[PDB]
This record gives structure tokens, sequence and C-alpha cells, in this order.
């Protein structure tokens, strides 16, 4: 509690891939919301690439993945800024989606992320 919050969000969105925890395969993508400044991270969505895994957000009849992403800009219900990001994950194909998080960019509340 020493410490003081970033006060120059530099957003970007890293994308790490890993074991899935499921298949057990190297498939699990762990994708993230960074601020280069202050190198503090919250997760935005996982998605494991593996056919027919439970950690495989898309149908068992998808026959491609065709990735698609969207933006919803919101206020924050912490900070009071239009600062907060709803993400949305799904194919055009199958029309399945991925779980997201929001998260907001203002120094108040991306200075608490972490993962
Ligand atoms: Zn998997
Ligand atoms: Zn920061
Ligand atoms: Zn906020
Ligand atoms: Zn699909």
């Amino acid at each position: 509690h020493h410490q003081s919050n970033c006060n120059s969000p530099s957003l970007t969105f890293p994308r790490f891939i890993g074991k899935c925890d499921s298949c057990q395969l190297h498939t699990k993508a762990t994708n993230l919301v960074s601020c280069t400044s202050c190198r503090k991270s919250s997760l935005v969505y996982e998605e494991c690439s593996t056919k027919g895994c439970p950690a495989n957000w898309h149908k068992s009849t998808c026959q491609e993945p065709k990735f698609n992403r969207g933006i919803l800009s919101c206020y924050c219900e912490n900070c009071q800024q239009h600062t907060k990001e709803k993400q949305t994950i799904s194919c055009k194909n199958c029309k399945n989606s991925a779980t997201t998080f929001s998260h907001c960019s203002s120094p108040e509340c991306h200075s608490r992320w972490s993962f």
C-alpha cells in the first residue's frame, strides 16, 4: 500500500501459448491486457486450439475457426471514467463465443491489475 498508481497507461495485448490443463497439449493461448509503463497485466480470455477439448470454445461442428474480435466501451463502476472495455470473441462460421473478462485502463483501476 506504500505503492503508487501508474499515471501513463499505455496498453498492449500480449498472447502466450502454454499447456492446456484439459487436453495437456501445448495449445492454450492466454490473452492479456498489459500496460507497458507499469508492466501490470489482466487476463482477457483463454482458449485452447485442440479440436474437441472442453477448453476450446468452438462448436463440435465448427469446420474452420474464423476469428473476429469486438470492442465495447463502458463507464467504469469503480473509477467513473470512460476507460472500461468489454471485448467480444466469437467465430464467424460456428457462432460460438469465448468467455471474456473486462478491464479498466484508468490509473486507479489498471494499477490493481494482477496476474
Ligand atoms: Zn485443450
Ligand atoms: Zn500502467
Ligand atoms: Zn475503472
Ligand atoms: Zn468456430
